[PDB]
């Protein structure tokens, strides 16, 4: 459970997506192996969707600094674009979200500045394209 000697959050939580394709199932982006390679099991999948969308449950509030999101790397790494990374209370009312055009390496590094959330859902804008996650990292700094 961590990273850059920060306690990761999100490993091991309820994860659940819009749809899955190719065993690519929820969990694997909190397994806390970052391996973007698709074909080593470590990244998830979706069907083409409208929209392709992935969460994270923590199962109570708590508060989110950096969010940091590492793609698939193996192949269509463009599908990770035009993207919007969202915070849910416990109640699911939206609480803060950023957008993201697309990434310049092979992950995105997002700052939410302490919000108090139950709920990080990565969802796609353009429908009909799959979302594959290699990791979702949540910290409370
Ligand atoms: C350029 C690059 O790295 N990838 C291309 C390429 O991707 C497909 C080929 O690598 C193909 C070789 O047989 O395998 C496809 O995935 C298959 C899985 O290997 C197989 O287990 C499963 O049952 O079926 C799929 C689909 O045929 C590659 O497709 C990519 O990865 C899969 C997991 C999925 O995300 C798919 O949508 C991807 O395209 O060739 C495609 C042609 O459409 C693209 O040009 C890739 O960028
Ligand atoms: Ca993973």
């Amino acid at each position: 459970k961590f990273n850059d000697g920060n306690l990761n959050i999100a490993y091991a939580k309820p994860t659940t997506q819009s749809s899955v394709d190719y065993n690519g199932d929820p969990n694997r982006a909190v397994d806390g192996n970052r391996n973007g390679n698709f074909n080593s099991g470590s990244v998830t999948h979706t069907r083409a969707d409208n929209p392709s969308w992935w969460e994270v449950d923590l199962k109570k509030m708590d508060k989110v600094g950096l969010v940091k999101i590492y793609n698939r790397t193996d192949a269509e790494t463009q599908r990770l674009s035009n993207f919007d990374v969202i915070l849910y209370d416990n109640n699911r009312n939206e609480v803060a979200k950023k957008h993201v055009n697309n990434l310049s390496g092979e992950s995105v590094s997002l700052d939410f500045k302490e919000k108090g959330a139950r709920y990080i859902k990565v969802k796609l804008l353009t429908s009909g394209v799959p979302l594959s996650l290699a990791e979702v990292e949540v910290f409370r700094e």
